[PDB]
C-alpha cells in the first residue's frame, strides 16, 4: 500500500548497511570517517535523532540538551547517533495574527522533514524529541511513511509558574504506545525526563532486535487507545485531525465516525483544565500517564495487547506501575464521571454535511437557532462585534474562509471566543467555521466545518439572517433555507481568489486535504 | 505580484512590533519575556538565525558553533537573536543509492521550513548558516519569499586533507550580493569565519536602518552578476536549477537562453577542479573572492553598481579589496583564457525541445553520433555495462526515468560516468539523461532533458538502435527517426505509474515543475 521512502538491501544495521557494506559506497564510508566514525563503528545501527529546538519557544529552547542526553544513551547502548533539528513555531506567539497561518501546516512540514533525513543518510532507527509545542504528530507521522523503528520521547509539559494540543497528543502518543511510559507526564527539565534520554537508546536497541517497527505498534487498536485517552482525559479537537493523519501515515483508515464511536463508549473522567481544575503535572504526582491508563485497562477501556516501544504490551507496561493515588480527586470513578460521554462531538447537518467538530460538556443545553451573522475573516468579525457587540446577541456567528485553502493554514482563532465572553455574549449566540478554535472553546461552537467555504461548501453559501438550528442531540447544524435555494446559491457562487501564489502556504493550498481527511498533504 | 508571507503593521522592527507592542498581543510578549527577553528587549528587531546543522556530514557539523557566534553578535549589534535550524541531507552519502532521490528536493524544503518560522514568529531579518552541502539556495529563496533584510552566511568550504556546486553557489551568491565578501572563499572553521559570523549582526542592524531587502538586492544585473561568477569559474550545472529558483523567489524571470547569453560572454577564468587543478583554499590564498570579482569587474563583466547586504554596492565593496596577488596562476588574463566562453551550455533539437544542460570544454569535438541504447533507470544501465562493456562502444547511451517525477526526485547520478571511464569507453560513446550527472562530467554528457520521460517528452519515445546525432554547434540533441514516428510513438505512449504514493516525494511529484523552470515547487 504505502510506497514512500527506500527499502533495505537479522542485522541490526538493516538500513545502514546499505552504505557501510560494499565498496561501491566508499564516498559514503569516507564521510562517516570524517564525521568521526571508526571502522568498528561502521557495523553498527545508526539512530537519527531528531529535535525540534528553537530558541523562540520555551517549549522548545532546552532541547538540545536532551538531544545530547539521547545522543549519549544511544552510544552507551552500543549504536552511532546522528542528531539533526527541524523546525517548529509557537502558537503563543502567532496567535491573533496572520502568522498563525503558517502553524498547522509546520506538522507536515517536520514529517516531510525527518523523512528526507531519514531516507537519504540510511538511518536504522529514528528518537524524535518534540517540545510543548503543537506540532509533534509530524514525528510519527515520519516514523509511519519510513516504517523504522521509532520512540517519541516528549519533551515535556512546562511546570506553573493543561489538555491543550501537546498535552493531548503527547498522552494519546504514550497511550499509542510509541512513547515510554511517563514521557507525557513527566514535566520537562525534570531529572527523570533527562533520565529517560539517556534511556531511548537501549529500548530502540531491543526493537531494532525485535524488529518492532511503527506499523506493528499503530494499529486500529492502538489507535483506538490513544482515542480513548483522548475522550477520557478531556482532550482538544485538534486530536481528531492529528490522530487521523497519523492512522493514514501507517496506511491505516480513520474518520470522524470512529471519533464519535469511541467518545460515545468513554466517559470524560479527568477534572484538567481547560474544563476543569488540574494540570498535566497534578497527574504526574499522582502516577502520570500510566496510572491513567491502568484505570482504563482495569475498566475495560483499552485494548492491552497492544504492543509498545518498551518491546512488550501495553497490559504488560501498566501490571506493574504504581495506581492512581490512594485519595487523588483528579480522575473520577466511573460511576460519577464529569460527562457520561466524551466531549468531543462530531456533526454534520444541512451546513456540515462532510462533518465538523465540537467540545459538548452536557452543561449547554441541546439546542441553539438564531439569523446568521456571517464574517470572511476573523479581523471582519473583531470589528463588528467591536463596533455594534448588541448586533451578536441570539446570532449564530460565522467565520468563514478559515479552512486548510481558505485562511490559508486553518488557522486557530482565540480572539472570536474571548471578544463574546468579554462582551456578556457567551450563553447568547453560537459560532460556526470552517477553521479551528482555541482550546478554551465549548459549548456551541463548532469548528472544522467541511466543505470549507473555499471549496463552496455550505457555510459558503450562507447568508445573513439565514436561521441557522443546531441541534446536538442530532448531531446537526442545519439551516431553514430550502435545500433547493442552498443549491440555487450554489450555482451562483464562485471560489474566491487564493489569498496567496507562491511560498509555502500555496503549495500547502495545493496539496491539503479536507479537515474530515486530517488536513494531510501526500495523498 | 509574490504574494506568500505577512506584510508589516522607519522602525527597526517593523515585523516583530506586530506582536511585541500591541496589547492586543500580551500572550506573545509573555512568551517572549519567557525565553529571556525584558521590556527593553522588546523594543529591539528581532533576528532569525536560520542554521542547517546535522551530525551526519562533515560540511554541517559544525554549523551550531558557527549559529552561537552569530547570536552574540546580533546582540553585540543591539539586536535579539533567535537561533532555530532545518534539515539538510549529504550526497557523498547517498550518492549511488535511492536515498539520493530525496537530495534536491531539501532545497525546497529548507526555503519552506525558513519562511515558515519567519512568518509565524515575525522576525525583523535573517541570517542564514548552510554548510558546504548543496542546499544553500533554499536559504536565499526564503529570503526573496519574506523580502526581509537577510544575510547568508557561508559555513565554509572544508580544507583540503573544488567548484562542485557548494562552492559553485555560495560564489554565485556573494557574487549577486547575498553574502559578505569574503564568505564564499574564508574555509569553514578559519578563524576570520567565526569573525564573519560576529560581524553578520553588524552589517545586517544596518540593511533593517536603509531598508535594503532580498527584493532590493537580488535584480535582473546581479542575477547577471552571479551568473558572470558560474561562468568565469567554471562552476557546476546545477547552478542552473538553482539562480532560476533564486530568480523566480524575487518575483523575476531567469530562462536556459539566459545562461547562454552569458555563458557566450564570459570566458572560462579559472584552473580549478573538477576541470582544473586548484581548489577554493588556494582561490582564498591569492585574494579570495572579492579578488575574483574585483578582475571580473575591472573587465567590465559585471555590473558594479548593485547593491549588496553591506549596504554599498558591488563596485563599493571591491574597490578597496586586495587584488588578484601578482603573478598567481590560478585566474587567466582575458587574453589566455582556458575556454573563450562559459562551459555551461545549453541544448535544444529533436529529443530535447524544452532544453538540456551540458559542460563542454571545448576540448572534445563539436560531433558525436551512435544508435540509442537505452535504460529506464541508472540501476539497469550499470548492470549492463557490468555484464557486456563492448555493446556501449559507439553508442548513446540513454539513462531516462530519472527527471523530477520520474525519478522522483532528479536524483544526481556518478556511478554511470565512473562505469564508462573505467571501462575505458569515455570517448567512445554519449550520454542522455532527464536527471543529472555529477560534477566530474564533462563532455558530450547531457542532462535535464526536458520535457522527462515521465511527461511524455520526446526521450520517452528513444527506442535501441535509434540513430542519436548531437551538434554541439547547432546546440542539438536530434534523432534519425522522423518527426512522424516520433508523433506515432507519442500517440501510443502512456506515462508510467509514479514510483511512490506517500510522502515527502509525492508531494513533490505533484508540485515541481520541469528543469528548464527550475525545479521550483511553489508555482
Ligand atoms: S505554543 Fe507550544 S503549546 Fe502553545
Ligand atoms: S555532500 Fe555537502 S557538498 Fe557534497
Amino acid at each position: 500500500s504505502v510506497t514512500a521512502d527506500p527499502s533495505p538491501p537479522n542485522k541490526l544495521n538493516k538500513y545502514s548497511s546499505r552504505i557501510t557494506e560494499p565498496k561501491s559506497q566508499g564516498g559514503s564510508q569516507a564521510i562517516l570517517h570524517g564525521v568521526g566514525l571508526s571502522d568498528d563503528d561502521l557495523l553498527k545501527p545508526q539512530i537519527g535523532i531528531s529535535s525540534v529546538w528553537y530558541e523562540g519557544n520555551t517549549c522548545n529552547m532546552h532541547l538540545l540538551k536532551l538531544s545530547e542526553a539521547v545522543k549519549e544513551g544511544v552510544e552507551n547502548a552500543g549504536m552511532v547517533g546522528f542528531r539533526f533539528n527541524t523546525i517548529g513555531v509557537s502558537d503563543a506567539i502567532s496567535m491573533g495574527t496572520r502568522g498563525m497561518c503558517f502553524s498547522l501546516q509546520s506538522r507536515d512540514l517536520i514529517a516531510d522533514s525527518i523523512e528526507t533525513v531519514m531516507s537519504a543518510q540510511w538511518y536504522d532507527g529514528n528518537i524524535s524529541i518534540p517540545g510543548c509545542d503543537k506540532n509533534m504528530p509530524g514525528t510519527i507521522m515520519a516514523m509511519g511513511r519510513l516504517n523504522r523503528p521509532g520512540i517519541m520521547v516528549y519533551g515535556g509539559t512546562i511546570k506553573p509558574g493543561g489538555m491543550y494540543t501537546a498535552n493531548t497528543m503527547a498522552s494519546a502518543i504514550e497511550a499509542m504506545g510509541m512513547s515510554l511510559p511517563y514521557s507525557s507526564s513527566i514535566p520537562a527539565e525534570d531529572p527523570l525526563k533527562l533520565d529517560e534520554c539517556r534511556l531511548a537508546g537501549k529500548y530502540l536497541l531491543e526493537l531494532l532486535k525485535m524488529d518492532l517497527k511503527p506499523r506493528d505498534i499503530i494499529t486500529p487498536k492502538s489507535l483506538r487507545n490513544a482515542m480513548v485517552s483522548v475522550m477520557a482525559l478531556g482532550g482538544s479537537t485538534n486530536a481528531v485531525l492529528h490522530l487521523i493523519a497519523i492512522a493514514r501515515s501507517v496506511g491505516l483508515e480513520l474518520t470522524l465516525d470512529d471519533f464519535q464511536k469511541v467518545s460515545d463508549a468513554v466517559p470524560f473522567l479527568a477534572d484538567l483544565k481547560p474544563s476543569g481544575k488540574y494540570v498535566m503535572e497534578d497527574i504526574h504526582k499522582i502516577g502520570g500517564t500510566p496510572a491513567v491508563l491502568r484505570y482504563l485497562l482495569e475498566l475495560g477501556l483499552m485494548d492491552g495487547d497492544c504492543m509498545t516501544v518498551t518491546g512488550q504490551t501495553l497490559a504488560q507496561n501498566l501490571e506493574n506501575v504504581p495506581s492512581l493515588t490512594e485519595g487523588q480527586e483528579i480522575i473520577r470513578p466511573l460511576s460519577n464521571p464529569i460527562k457520561e460521554t466524551g466531549h468531543i462531538q462530531i456533526l454534520r447537518g444541512d451546513l456540515a454535511p462532510d462533518g465538523s467538530v465540537a467540545k459538548i460538556t452536557g452543561k449547554e443545553g441541546l439546542y441553539f437557532s438564531g439569523p446568521a451573522l456571517v464574517f470572511e475573516g476573523e479581523e471582519s468579525m473583531l470589528a463588528a462585534i467591536s463596533a455594534d457587540p448588541m448586533s451578536f446577541k441570539g446570532t449564530v456567528v460565522v467565520i468563514r474562509g478559515e479552512g486548510p485553502k481558505g485562511g490559508p493554514g486553518m488557522p486557530e482563532m482565540l480572539t472570536p471566543t474571548s471578544a463574546i465572553m468579554g462582551a456578556g455574549l457567551g450563553k447568547e449566540c453560537a459560532l460556526l467555521t470552517d477553521g479551528r478554535f482555541s482550546g478554551g472553546s465549548h459549548g456551541f461552537v463548532f469548528g472544522h466545518i467541511c466543505p470549507e467555504a473555499q471549496e463552496g461548501g455550505p457555510i459558503g453559501l450562507i447568508k445573513n439572517g439565514d436561521i441557522i438550528t443546531i441541534d446536538i442531540g442530532a448531531a446537526r447544524i442545519d439551516t431553514q433555507v430550502s435545500p433547493e435555494e442552498m443549491n440555487d446559491r450554489r450555482k451562483k457562487w464562485t471560489a474566491p481568489a487564493y489569498k496567496v501564489n507562491r511560498g509555502v502556504l500555496y503549495k500547502y493550498i495545493k496539496n491539503v486535504q479536507s479537515a474530515s481527511d486530517g488536513c494531510v498533504t501526500d495523498e
